[PDB]
C-alpha cells in the first residue's frame, strides 16, 4: 500500500510552496495547516484540504493529521532568528496527533548543521539550530518512521531531480534548490531506505 494522503506543515514557506505544488501534481491528496490562507497561491496545483490554524494548537494539528498516510514537516521561522521553540513544540503536537491517529511516517526538515561540526554554526543561526536539535530529538524519540532531512543552503535553482543524497553531510555541494529539496521530501514517501537516518541532499547546479 503506497502513501496517498499526506499532511504538509509549513506549506506556505519557500520550500513548502514548491513541495505542495509538486505533491499535488504527483497525485497526492494533500492537506495543509496554515495560519493565513492568503499565503497559498491561486495559480497552479491546489491542496485538497486546507485547515486554518496553528501548529502550536494541538487541536489544529490533530485535525490536520487525522486520516493521513504520512506527514511532511517544513516548519521554520522565516527571517526571525531569535530564540524559539516553535518548531519543536509543533513537532511535539505532530507526534502526538500521529500516534492518536495511527500515522507512522514523518519526513522533516532541519538543517545540515545537525550533521556538520557544531562549532561551525554561525552565531546568528545558533538559536534556530538549537530548536532544530530539539525538534530532531522529538522526532527521533517518537518511535515513528522518521526521515531526517538536513539540507545545506536552500537556493532558487530549477528543479532537476538529479541531486545527490548522502548520509553524513558531505556531498557535491553546499546548496540544494528549494524545488529539489521538495522533490526529495516526496521521494522519501515511496521508500523506507532512509527511515531512521539523517540525509543530506545537495547538487552542483
Ligand atoms: N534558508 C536556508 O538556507 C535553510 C538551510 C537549511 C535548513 N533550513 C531550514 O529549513 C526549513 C525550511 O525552510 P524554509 O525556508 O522553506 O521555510 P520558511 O520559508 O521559514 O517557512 C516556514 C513555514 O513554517 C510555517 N510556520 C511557522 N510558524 C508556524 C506556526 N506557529 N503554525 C503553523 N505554521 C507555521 C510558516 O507559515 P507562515 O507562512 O504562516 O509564516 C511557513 O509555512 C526551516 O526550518 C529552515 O530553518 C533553511
Ligand atoms: C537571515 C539569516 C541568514 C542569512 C542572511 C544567511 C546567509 C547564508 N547562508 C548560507 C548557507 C547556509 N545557510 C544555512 C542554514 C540556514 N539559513 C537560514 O536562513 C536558516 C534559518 C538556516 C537554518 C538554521 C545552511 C545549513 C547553509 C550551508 C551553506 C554552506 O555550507 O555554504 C551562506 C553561504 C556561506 C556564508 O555564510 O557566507 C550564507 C551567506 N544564513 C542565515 O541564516
Amino acid at each position: 500500500m503506497a502513501v496517498k494522503k499526506i499532511a504538509i506543515f509549513g506549506a506556505t514557506g519557500q520550500t513548502g510552496l514548491t513541495t505542495l505544488a509538486q505533491a499535488v501534481q504527483a497525485g497526492y491528496e494533500v492537506t495543509v495547516l496554515v495560519r493565513d490562507s492568503s499565503r497559498l497561491p491561486s495559480e497552479g496545483p491546489r491542496p485538497a484540504h486546507v485547515v486554518v490554524g496553528d501548529v502550536l494548537q494541538a487541536a489544529d494539528v490533530d485535525k490536520t493529521v487525522a486520516g493521513q498516510d504520512a506527514v511532511i514537516v517544513l516548519l521554520g521561522t522565516r527571517n526571525d532568528l531569535s530564540p524559539t521553540t516553535v518548531m519543536s513544540e509543533g513537532a511535539r503536537n505532530i507526534v502526538a496527533a500521529m500516534k492518536a491517529h495511527g500515522v507512522d511516517k514523518v519526513v522533516a526538515c532541519t538543517s545540515a548543521f545537525l550533521l556538520w561540526d557544531p562549532t561551525k554554526v554561525p552565531p546568528r543561526l545558533q538559536a534556530v539550530t538549537d530548536d532544530h536539535i530539539r525538534m530532531h530529538k522529538v522526532l527521533r524519540e517518537s518511535g515513528l518512521k522518521y526521515v531526517a532531512v538536513m539540507p545545506p543552503h536552500i537556493g532558487d535553482q530549477p528543479l532537476t531531480g538529479a541531486y545527490t543524497v548522502t548520509l553524513d553531510g558531505r556531498g557535491p555541494s553546499r546548496v540544494i534548490s528549494k524545488h529539489d529539496l521538495g522533490h526529495f521530501m516526496l521521494r522519501c514517501l515511496t521508500t523506507d531506505e532512509y527511515d531512521g537516518h539523517s540525509t543530506y541532499p545537495s547538487h552542483q547546479y
